[PDB]
């Protein structure tokens, strides 16, 4: 029945660990505030602050524009949720029997329609705040990482990493806390109807991933229109340094790192956290924990997260205080040791939590039957997910870091042109999918066998128990991107840019690694949500060999490709506008190409703003309308196949897009760095080889930064949407099969 | 119930229609031999036949080397079949209970292990023969297409199309006649055990696709290494023309067209035909047709194929006689009309066949249950697949022909370089999969609903009911591509090359449509085989939400990407060697660029021959070993997942690769033609736009001619293989689930 750790204990521990998380985050922002600068060498400090202000102004300006739209959609959609969910029992206010225990009476479905809408609003608002806070810290840390670079890599590393850790700890504690609050608040109303309490809390992950979808796509098109434009004309055509202040797209480019790579990624990861936690919660609510009203075991996923924070705080110190970087070859293994330490520390942490938060025996809902599960079996569920991440990390690294042969052979293929560079890169990413799929598959088999959907939901959360650390090394990247962006823009020494370029390359690998973690955990959470949807829809069997299910499967597998076609073409078209505008300024503003005259940055901000804001609508629509269109016309059996098909298919293309993109970026950085005979013999910057790498890198730009990373939101989003609307689809769905 | 057509009337009709087709082929070959030439204006006539022979020698050279390896593998594999299938019943020689009716007695399992092996070898040999024959007629008419180009486009077209029709009718009429002989020879032994007759006959399909796998990959690696290397040093670096006899890779390049695009393509479609016929047969054999021993209706697939030949013969006469081409703008429509005509006649053809060769009611095996099916519903099954092919073709043409916006917009994007070209192309291909997947899915729903697995199989055959026309227009492409390369190597007038390039661009679109049909029917056949596998393996339900099935599903979905990574990196590495070699000759043989000295052609053929033969092995291994590894270690449930996932996932990347690839080619052709204001504004040849387009085209080379077209084989092979080994798997597989 009960576990060692009493209910009230859990009620204290959880928000305590959140608060500690926010305290840590603020203490770090404080230490970062020690690096001083203003716009009132002395000049080089002033030039940094004026550039940093351009970016900060530019990124706050876009997010307000984007969130204004997204926020309107969020309201429209909350109405739908209410209407559709309320329409099931014809908006009755009368209680009915608990579908999980006919002897008992539950709160009316109308209530759950209402609280669903509230938890959705919470989830979406929290997702937006995650993006916004992430940008605010990144637009603050960027130039301070520039100034500290004067003292060498190791000092710049610290302000970039301390800052990344600001975002990670803020995001993780805030999401943990909101969920915690929402639960207790709702419980005031639901009392003993824990089934309906947690059914309403599922809106939270729906809100999270909904807003994230637009955040990622909008911020993604914005930033990559800029990037591909600046780089092509600036580097391939006009033969000037990357991020040169003469280049009119340079401000949009660096703003982009903050509205895409940081704000978009911030929200994306919030959704991953929200859904996984919520998937664990719903399965539990109709399992022995929820049925016996055992709060501690019921909140087991929240306790794992609480301990994850503490664990991640301790891990952070190893990079923050117990180790100084002195050479550039030490930067990555620092970042990589962050992963290894937290994984190892969390394993202990999780065994402890498994030991004191669970009863040694209990039951997990398994498609209508209470399965007998043991607490050590549950430990292995979260542990197999946790370690699957680390594996994915190691392998992604091997495939995206220019310290290894795969990428160096990609760089080396530039010797015969761009075409070979592109062929090697594509082949690289395809190859990269293999071990992660295997890690995902193993992870699924173990956790599925032990505790059905709950095991899988808990595996996903295992993969994100170290989410604070994971976020820091991820947010470290774009900060190091801006930092060398400001260095070049402020005409600082070549020795500064050399350091930032080592940081930036390190952030390239961790960018792909975090992408791997998002794909992996999104496959786990999707599979949990899918299987939960099936029960909720009163489906008896998802049988691949029925006509309804199979058409669902093959069409669902096509969706990720449809989505990719849209996002790619969007960037490809906006980048074409950027290139024309950049050329126009170079060819018609006298004095520009010789640094005597100033470029018009605002036009490039205006081109990327107009395209991202407009073009984030159709792919947002495909993802959000699909569950609804399919659920209503074809019904829940066809929807089942669609959920399965987009998972097994989306995952393949997300992984290879992100890795191919990463491999091209770092292949380029390798040539740029000339830190070996081989690398030098490919250089120098401007050579035919370097220009092949730049082409490859720019094709990879929208792959790894718009399509690739958003595809994991597609997969995990369609599953919560389906699970949430399942009562409506079960009852009013499959019209086409009814009219005929 | 029996049909209006008597069994004897069917035993006659089939080989008669075969022989007609074989006659019509022999006729067309002779008519083409009217064009006279030999290696003994007229100065140019002897330079052509000098080149043709260099091509024919080297093509025949490679196929022998390739087939040596393939035949060995074939003999080895035929043993595994005997051994595995033999060990089901412990190698007993006594009869046993029928697998589809315990109340009845069948022929011994060991007898079927033998006939399975005999049919496999039949299929393997008929497959290699299909590739080799196609190579002959191709390497025979290529120079004859060059020479006839001196008298307008419309008269070079004819010899090309006739010669294509030679290969079409030979391959269709022969694969049918070998199957018909095998069925009748086998019937002698099996007597009333029709169930075991057609169970053994399925090895035919396994034979074809097995040997087509290696032909495509090996013949596709060979050809593209050459293609990419030649084009890059030639057109991008040294600014010399495409197919310039100074370029030492032009021979391997033009040999490659016959060795890959012709030989590898003929085996591919044979395997498609064979599997579709067989799948129709194995289901029918345990349905009322085979149970009641009704030979005519039993042989319904072979009857449709027969009428198909006649229809195609009629249809072929339209483009080869009573309709002539004047404008180069008439070529594509002439080919496109071939499809429309044959589809329309064939719809009348199948109506007739359905009317006189079926009973009006019968039963179709439907997972252990005889399902009531009406003749007119079977009519719709083959019809839907027939029309879905036509739909697939038209959509393919829209995204691949430079007569429409998608490809024209892709050419446009060259104005901003190779990077935007590639981004636009990738996005086009992705975009291009939507409608074809909808077509396939609609076929699957309609056919599955009417007649279960039988319908699906009969739909696949419906999509290949006009295989001779389809093969005719498809084989026409590589004949034309060769024809222009001989013109350029003979040094003939540029009046000529603009005619051949018209042919060649038409052939380019055609090749993509061929690719669509192949994938479309592969998807359908794979589903039928998959469904037949499930019954044979005694699986009650393929339930998605079970661990064994899901890991099967996600890992299976990863497979076509693994395969891709191999085939891509292979071409990429061989192309890198090619470029270095061409560079070496140009930089070390004096007078070579000047046209005084002669290049070492034999070295380029040697780089290709080495790469392909060595590198076809692993992708082959992956496809053949997967059913065995999963079937043996994991069991039929998991192998069910792998079959579902690889179909569903593989089809997407198959379609998008072939289309992206075809699009980049035709965009480059658009610019090299200069037949419009827009076109001319991107030229001339040599420009930065033309060069960016060539970058795109050579990246697309391996996507559309190595990976893409082969991926469709991966799907239909793994399915039929699994079906053949089903009894062995069901009995002796699933080991890791038995040890633990
Ligand atoms: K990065
Ligand atoms: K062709
Ligand atoms: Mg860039
Ligand atoms: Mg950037
Ligand atoms: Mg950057
Ligand atoms: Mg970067
Ligand atoms: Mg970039
Ligand atoms: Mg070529
Ligand atoms: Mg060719
Ligand atoms: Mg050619
Ligand atoms: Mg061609
Ligand atoms: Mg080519």
């Amino acid at each position: 029945g009960a576990a060692i750790l009493p209910d009230l204990g859990t009620e204290i521990l959880i928000p305590v660990c959140a608060v500690i998380g926010i305290a840590f985050a603020l203490f770090q922002w404080l230490l970062v505030s020690k690096v001083k600068l203003s716009a009132v060498d002395h000049n080089v400090v002033v030039k940094c602050a004026e550039i940093q202000n351009a970016i900060s102004e530019g990124a706050t300006s876009f997010l307000f524009t984007e969130y204004k739209y997204v926020g309107i959609f969020m309201v429209a959609f909350a109405i739908l949720i209410f209407l559709f969910l309320g329409s099931v029992e014809g908006f009755s206010t009368s209680p009915q029997a608990c579908s999980y225990d006919k002897t008992k009476t539950c709160k009316p479905a109308l209530a759950t329609a209402i609280f669903s809408t509230v938890s959705f609003l919470l989830g979406g608002v929290t997702s937006l705040v995650s993006g916004f806070l992430g940008m605010k810290i990144a637009t603050y840390a960027n130039a301070r990482t520039t100034l500290e670079a004067r003292k060498g890599v190791g000092k710049a590393f610290i302000t970039a990493f301390r800052s990344g850790a600001v975002m990670g700890f803020l995001l993780a504690a805030n999401g943990l806390l909101v969920l915690y609050i929402a639960i207790n608040l709702f419980k005031i109303y639901y009392g003993d109807d824990w089934g309906g309490l947690f059914e309403a809390i599922t809106g939270y992950g729906l809100g999270g991933s909904s807003m994230a979808l637009f955040g990622r796509v909008g911020g993604g098109i914005y930033t990559k229109a800029a990037d591909v434009g600046a780089d092509l004309v600036g580097k391939v055509e006009r033969n000037i340094p990357e991020d040169d202040p003469r280049n009119p797209a340079v401000i949009a480019d660096n703003v982009g790192d903050n509205v895409g790579d940081i704000a978009g990624m911030g929200s994306d990861l919030f959704g991953s956290y929200a859904e996984s936690s919520c998937a664990a919660l719903v399965v539990a609510s109709i399992s022995s924990f929820g049925l016996n009203h055992e709060l501690t075991a019921m909140l087991y996923p929240l306790i794992v997260s609480s301990v994850g924070i503490l664990v991640c705080l301790l891990t952070t110190l190893f990079a923050t205080d117990f180790f100084e970087i002195k050479a550039v070859k030490e930067i990555e293994p620092a970042l990589k040791k962050q992963l290894v330490i937290s994984t190892v520390l969390m394993t202990i942490g999780v065994a402890v939590v498994s030991f004191v938060a669970l009863p040694t025996s209990f039951t997990i809902f398994n498609f209508g039957v209470q399965k007998d599960v043991k607490s050590w079996q549950l430990f292995l569920c979260v542990a197999v997910g946790l370690w699957a991440g680390l594996i994915i990390g190691f392998v992604t690294e091997y495939y995206t870091s220019n310290a290894y042969s795969p990428v160096q052979d990609v760089a080396d293929s530039c010797r015969t042109g761009a075409a070979t560079n592109v062929i090697f890169g594509l082949a690289l990413g395809y190859k990269s999918v293999i071990i992660p799929i295997f890690a995902i598959a193993i992870s699924i088999f173990v956790s599925f066998t032990f505790a059905a959907m709950y095991g899988i939901a808990v595996a996903a959360l295992g993969m994100l128990s170290t989410i604070a650390t994971g976020l820091a090394i991820d947010a470290y990247g774009p900060i190091s991107d801006n930092a060398g962006g400001i260095a070049e823009m402020a005409g600082m020494s070549h020795r500064i840019r050399e350091r930032t370029d080592a940081l930036d390359a390190a952030g390239n690998t961790t960018a792909a690694i975090g992408k791997g973690f998002a794909i992996g955990s999104a496959a786990l959470v999707s599979l949990a949500k899918f299987g939960a949807f099936v029960s909720r829809a009163s489906i008896t069997t998802v049988d691949v060999l029925t006509p309804k299910v199979f058409i669902g499967l093959i069409v669902g597998a096509m969706l990720p490709y449809w989505f990719s076609a849209m996002t790619m073409k969007s960037v490809g078209s906006a980048a074409l506008k950027m290139v024309e505008e950049v050329r126009r300024q170079f060819n018609t503003i006298p004095g520009l190409m010789e640094g005597t005259a100033k470029p018009d940055y605002a036009t490039c901000v205006k081109i990327s703003t107009d395209a991202s804001i407009k073009e984030m609508i159709p792919p947002g629509a495909l993802v959000m309308l699909t569950p609804l269109v399919v659920g209503i016309l074809f019904g829940v059996e066809t929807l089942s196949g669609v959920l399965a098909g987009s998972l097994v298919s989306g995952v393949q293309i997300a992984i290879s897009a992100s890795n191919t993109g990463g491999a091209w970026d770092n292949a380029k950085k390798y040539i740029e760095a000339g830190a070996s005979e081989h690398a030098r013999s490919l250089g120098p910057k401007g050579s035919d080889c370097h220009k092949a790498a730049v082409i490859g890198d720019t094709i990879g730009d929208p792959l790894k930064d718009t399509s690739g990373p958003s595809l994991n939101i597609l997969i995990k989003l369609m599953a919560v949407e389906s699970l949430v609307f399942a009562p409506f689809f079960a009852t009013h769905g499959g019209l086409l099969f009814k009219i005929f």
